[PDB]
Protein backbone atom coordinates (compact mmCIF):
# COMPACT_ATOMS: atom_id res chain seq x y z
CA UNK A 1 0.00 0.00 0.00
CA UNK A 2 3.00 2.30 -0.53
CA UNK A 3 3.90 4.36 -3.62
CA UNK A 4 5.03 2.03 -6.42
CA UNK A 5 7.05 3.48 -9.28
CA UNK A 6 6.37 2.11 -12.79
CA UNK A 7 10.06 1.42 -13.49
CA UNK A 8 10.41 -0.74 -10.35
CA UNK A 9 10.02 -4.49 -10.78
CA UNK A 10 6.62 -5.77 -9.67
CA UNK A 11 6.57 -8.49 -7.01
CA UNK A 12 5.87 -11.23 -9.61
CA UNK A 13 8.69 -9.96 -11.78
CA UNK A 14 11.10 -9.81 -8.90
CA UNK A 15 10.26 -13.34 -7.82
CA UNK A 16 10.98 -14.56 -11.37
CA UNK A 17 14.11 -12.46 -11.93
CA UNK A 18 15.71 -12.10 -8.51
CA UNK A 19 18.71 -14.25 -9.42
CA UNK A 20 19.32 -12.37 -12.66
CA UNK A 21 19.32 -9.21 -10.56
CA UNK A 22 21.88 -10.80 -8.21
CA UNK A 23 24.14 -11.93 -11.03
CA UNK A 24 23.91 -8.97 -13.42
CA UNK A 25 22.39 -5.86 -11.82
CA UNK A 26 24.07 -5.48 -8.45
CA UNK A 27 26.95 -3.08 -7.81
CA UNK A 28 29.41 -2.31 -5.06
CA UNK A 29 28.51 1.16 -3.86
CA UNK A 30 29.15 3.70 -1.11
CA UNK A 31 31.06 6.96 -1.47
CA UNK A 32 30.12 8.93 -4.57
CA UNK A 33 28.64 5.99 -6.43
CA UNK A 34 24.98 5.43 -7.15
CA UNK A 35 23.08 2.77 -9.01
CA UNK A 36 19.61 1.95 -10.10
CA UNK A 37 17.58 -0.74 -11.75
CA UNK A 38 14.72 -0.25 -14.16
CA UNK A 39 12.30 -2.68 -15.73
CA UNK A 40 10.28 -2.57 -18.88
CA UNK A 41 7.58 -5.08 -19.87
CA UNK A 42 7.33 -5.61 -23.61
CA UNK A 43 4.62 -7.47 -25.51
CA UNK A 44 7.01 -8.90 -28.08
CA UNK A 45 9.05 -12.08 -28.01
CA UNK A 46 12.38 -11.95 -26.13
CA UNK A 47 14.33 -12.75 -29.27
CA UNK A 48 12.90 -9.78 -31.12
CA UNK A 49 13.67 -7.52 -28.17
CA UNK A 50 17.18 -8.92 -27.81
CA UNK A 51 17.95 -8.56 -31.47
CA UNK A 52 17.62 -4.79 -30.99
CA UNK A 53 19.22 -4.42 -27.53
CA UNK A 54 22.34 -6.35 -28.64
CA UNK A 55 23.11 -3.97 -31.57
CA UNK A 56 25.90 -2.04 -29.87
CA UNK A 57 26.78 -0.21 -33.11
CA UNK A 58 23.21 1.05 -33.44
CA UNK A 59 21.81 2.43 -30.18
CA UNK A 60 19.81 5.03 -32.15
CA UNK A 61 17.42 2.23 -33.11
CA UNK A 62 15.75 2.81 -29.77
CA UNK A 63 17.76 5.28 -27.71
CA UNK A 64 16.82 8.97 -27.60
CA UNK A 65 18.89 12.13 -27.87
CA UNK A 66 21.50 10.74 -30.20
CA UNK A 67 22.47 13.03 -33.04
CA UNK A 68 24.86 10.37 -34.32
CA UNK A 69 26.70 7.21 -33.38
CA UNK A 70 30.02 6.34 -34.98
CA UNK A 71 31.99 3.12 -34.82
CA UNK A 72 35.27 2.52 -36.65
CA UNK A 73 35.25 1.35 -40.26
CA UNK A 74 36.84 -1.92 -39.18
CA UNK A 75 34.12 -2.35 -36.57
CA UNK A 76 33.50 -5.89 -35.33
CA UNK A 77 30.88 -6.12 -32.61
CA UNK A 78 32.78 -7.92 -29.88
CA UNK A 79 33.60 -7.18 -26.25
CA UNK A 80 36.01 -4.27 -25.90
CA UNK A 81 34.87 -2.52 -29.05
CA UNK A 82 33.88 1.15 -28.80
CA UNK A 83 31.34 3.64 -30.10
CA UNK A 84 31.41 7.44 -30.09
CA UNK A 85 27.97 8.92 -29.72
CA UNK A 86 27.01 12.52 -30.23
CA UNK A 87 24.15 13.85 -28.16
CA UNK A 88 21.62 16.13 -29.86
CA UNK A 89 22.34 19.84 -29.53
CA UNK A 90 20.89 21.48 -26.44
CA UNK A 91 21.44 18.86 -23.76
CA UNK A 92 23.85 18.96 -20.76
CA UNK A 93 25.95 16.26 -22.48
CA UNK A 94 27.66 16.56 -25.89
CA UNK A 95 29.53 13.29 -26.47
CA UNK A 96 29.90 9.86 -24.97
CA UNK A 97 32.72 7.43 -25.68
CA UNK A 98 31.30 4.00 -24.92
CA UNK A 99 32.83 0.53 -24.65
CA UNK A 100 31.09 -2.84 -25.00
CA UNK A 101 31.67 -4.85 -21.78
CA UNK A 102 29.37 -7.79 -22.25
CA UNK A 103 27.69 -9.66 -25.06
CA UNK A 104 26.03 -12.99 -24.38
CA UNK A 105 23.58 -14.12 -27.08
CA UNK A 106 22.72 -17.28 -25.14
CA UNK A 107 21.71 -15.60 -21.90
CA UNK A 108 20.69 -12.28 -23.49
CA UNK A 109 22.99 -10.05 -21.47
CA UNK A 110 24.80 -7.00 -22.74
CA UNK A 111 26.54 -4.10 -21.06
CA UNK A 112 28.70 -1.10 -21.65
CA UNK A 113 30.89 1.46 -19.98
CA UNK A 114 31.16 5.14 -20.64
CA UNK A 115 34.86 5.93 -20.79
CA UNK A 116 33.66 8.53 -21.67
CA UNK A 117 33.60 12.05 -23.21
CA UNK A 118 31.78 15.40 -22.64
CA UNK A 119 29.26 14.82 -19.84
CA UNK A 120 28.83 14.30 -16.11
CA UNK A 121 28.11 10.58 -15.97
CA UNK A 122 31.64 9.63 -14.98
CA UNK A 123 32.42 5.91 -14.96
CA UNK A 124 28.91 4.90 -15.91
CA UNK A 125 28.66 1.18 -16.31
CA UNK A 126 25.47 -0.44 -17.39
CA UNK A 127 23.97 -3.87 -18.01
CA UNK A 128 20.82 -4.89 -19.85
CA UNK A 129 19.27 -8.34 -19.68
CA UNK A 130 16.20 -9.64 -21.47
CA UNK A 131 13.87 -12.26 -20.10
CA UNK A 132 10.95 -14.44 -21.13
CA UNK A 133 7.67 -14.27 -19.23
CA UNK A 134 4.48 -16.32 -19.26
CA UNK A 135 1.16 -16.63 -17.40
CA UNK A 136 0.90 -15.69 -24.47
CA UNK A 137 4.56 -14.62 -24.49
CA UNK A 138 6.07 -11.41 -23.17
CA UNK A 139 9.47 -9.94 -22.38
CA UNK A 140 10.88 -8.10 -19.43
CA UNK A 141 13.91 -5.94 -19.92
CA UNK A 142 16.04 -5.14 -16.91
CA UNK A 143 18.52 -2.32 -17.14
CA UNK A 144 20.83 -1.13 -14.40
CA UNK A 145 23.90 1.00 -13.97
CA UNK A 146 26.30 2.36 -11.46
CA UNK A 147 27.83 5.78 -11.93
CA UNK A 148 29.87 8.38 -10.07
CA UNK A 149 28.04 11.16 -8.28
CA UNK A 150 29.46 14.56 -9.37
CA UNK A 151 31.07 16.56 -6.54
CA UNK A 152 28.21 19.02 -6.02
CA UNK A 153 25.24 16.82 -6.89
CA UNK A 154 23.14 14.40 -4.87
CA UNK A 155 22.80 10.71 -5.46
CA UNK A 156 19.07 11.26 -5.92
CA UNK A 157 19.60 13.91 -8.64
CA UNK A 158 22.11 11.71 -10.43
CA UNK A 159 19.74 8.74 -10.37
CA UNK A 160 16.77 10.81 -11.52
CA UNK A 161 18.91 12.00 -14.43
CA UNK A 162 20.20 8.64 -15.60
CA UNK A 163 16.87 6.94 -14.83
CA UNK A 164 15.06 9.37 -17.09
CA UNK A 165 17.24 8.51 -20.09
CA UNK A 166 16.96 4.76 -19.51
CA UNK A 167 13.22 4.99 -18.84
CA UNK A 168 12.56 6.74 -22.19
CA UNK A 169 14.87 4.42 -24.07
CA UNK A 170 13.04 1.38 -22.71
CA UNK A 171 9.68 2.94 -23.67
CA UNK A 172 11.00 3.39 -27.22
CA UNK A 173 12.37 -0.15 -27.26
CA UNK A 174 8.93 -1.42 -26.21
CA UNK A 175 7.18 0.71 -28.77
CA UNK A 176 9.21 -0.33 -31.81
CA UNK A 177 9.43 -4.05 -30.97
CA UNK A 178 5.70 -4.12 -30.24
CA UNK A 179 4.89 -2.13 -33.38
CA UNK A 180 4.63 -5.02 -35.85
CA UNK A 181 2.95 -7.52 -33.46
CA UNK A 182 0.91 -10.07 -35.44
O1 LIG B 1 25.56 8.69 -25.38
S1 LIG B 1 24.33 8.25 -24.79
O2 LIG B 1 23.44 7.77 -25.81
N1 LIG B 1 24.63 7.09 -23.72
C1 LIG B 1 23.60 6.17 -23.26
C2 LIG B 1 23.16 6.56 -21.85
C3 LIG B 1 23.75 7.62 -21.19
C4 LIG B 1 23.34 7.96 -19.91
C5 LIG B 1 22.35 7.24 -19.28
C6 LIG B 1 21.79 6.17 -19.96
N2 LIG B 1 22.20 5.86 -21.21
C7 LIG B 1 23.65 9.46 -24.01
C8 LIG B 1 22.37 9.82 -24.36
C9 LIG B 1 21.67 10.83 -23.73
C10 LIG B 1 22.23 11.57 -22.70
BR1 LIG B 1 21.22 12.97 -21.92
C11 LIG B 1 23.61 11.27 -22.25
C12 LIG B 1 24.22 11.98 -21.23
C13 LIG B 1 25.52 11.65 -20.84
C14 LIG B 1 26.22 10.64 -21.48
C15 LIG B 1 25.63 9.90 -22.52
C16 LIG B 1 24.34 10.19 -22.92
Amino acid sequence: HHQTMPSDLTQDEFTQLSQSIAEFHTYQLGNGRCSSLLAQRIHAPPETVWSVVRRFDRPQIYKHFIKSCNVSEDFEMRVGCTRDVNVISGLPANTSRERLDLLDDDRRVTGFSITGGEHRLRNYKSVTTVHRFEKRIWTVVLESYVVDVPEGNSEEDTRLFADTVIRLNLQKLASITEAMNR
